[PDB]
Order: structure tokens, then C-alpha cells, then sequence
């Protein structure tokens, strides 16, 4: 599989971005960097097929992201509240 998660600033695209291709069992830790952004405004999953959890260590409500450019809350109901862990998933 291709994986590939870009995470952005702001809604529709916009500001500062982050990149994965990997599980992020912390989204805390993964931003925490001071030249970083919080909070995620929009989402491109460019490849994969991906969970994105409310809480730390793939804990808490989940929703199911696949490939494809998530502008807001409205394209992504995920985006209405903090992401704090994402996980891709795997066939065999």
C-alpha cells in the first residue's frame, strides 16, 4: 500500500501542514514541535484506508477515512472535534 495522510492548519487547505505514512498512536506528541500548528482544520488522505480516534492510542469514538480531500467538518465528520490518534488499516 501507498500511504499517505496530510494533515492542515486551517480549513480547505489552508496554513500549515503535517505528513504520515505511518501509524500516530499521539497526535500531541507528533505536534509538538513549536513551529508546528494544533488542532487539525482539514484533511487529504492522499493513500490508504485510515481510523482517526477521538482519544490517544487509537481510544475513544472513531471514524473511517479513506482516500480523498476533507475540506471541513462537513466532509468529515471527524474534523468537528479534536483527532487525537490515527491508525491505517490492512488486508491480508
Amino acid at each position: 500500500m501507498n500511504l499517505k495522510v496530510i494533515l492542515y492548519e486551517k480549513p480547505h487547505f489552508l496554513g500549515h501542514t503535517k505528513e504520515f505514512s505511518e501509524h500516530i498512536d499521539s497526535v500531541p506528541t507528533f505536534l509538538k514541535s513549536d513551529k508546528d500548528f494544533h488542532g487539525i482544520g482539514s484533511i487529504r488522505v492522499i493513500g490508504g484506508v485510515w481510523v482517526a480516534y477521538e482519544k490517544e492510542h487509537f481510544k475513544g469514538q472513531q471514524f473511517l477515512l479513506e482516500e480523498g480531500d476533507f475540506e471541513d467538518s462537513s466532509a468529515c465528520g471527524a474534523l468537528s472535534g479534536p483527532i487525537m490518534s490515527f491508525r491505517y488499516l490492512q488486508a491480508n
